[PDB]
DNA sequence: ACACAAATATTTGTGT
DNA sequence: ACACAAATATTTGTGT
């Protein structure tokens, strides 16, 4: 149906804090969306490039090596750039 | 969006 | 059958 009021980089924060580990791999980010929000179980090409996109753009999002591919955490400075936990206004940066 | 490299995964090929 | 190497395919990550 319609798309959720979600940012890209709210999504990919909500699937980061709900991983048990605070850590969470890139497939593990696809399969959280699409566990909650069934818009994006279609057209995966074009979201899934922007989720990609995101992490790489975004500070906030830095990427550690395993013990797949790579975890994605959050940096502790931007842990709670939601700060009302609803996911819809973002805090800007310091 | 695009292109593209780098890192992994899967399939295919060869020898025994 | 197996082990293993080559070659391809797919996913992951980065850069405008
Ligand atoms: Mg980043």
């Amino acid at each position: 149906g319609p798309k959720p009021p979600y940012s890209y980089i709210a999504l990919i924060t909500m699937a980061i804090q709900n991983a048990p580990e605070k850590k969470i791999t890139l497939n593990g980010i696809y399969q959280f969306i699409m566990d909650r929000f069934p818009f994006y179980r279609e057209n995966k090409q074009g979201w899934q490039n922007s989720i990609r996109h995101n992490l790489s753009l975004n500070e906030c999002f830095v990427k550690v090596p395993r013990d797949k591919g790579s975890y994605w955490t959050l940096d502790p400075d931007s842990y709670n750039m939601f700060e009302n936990g609803s996911f819809l206004r973002r805090r800007r940066r310091f």
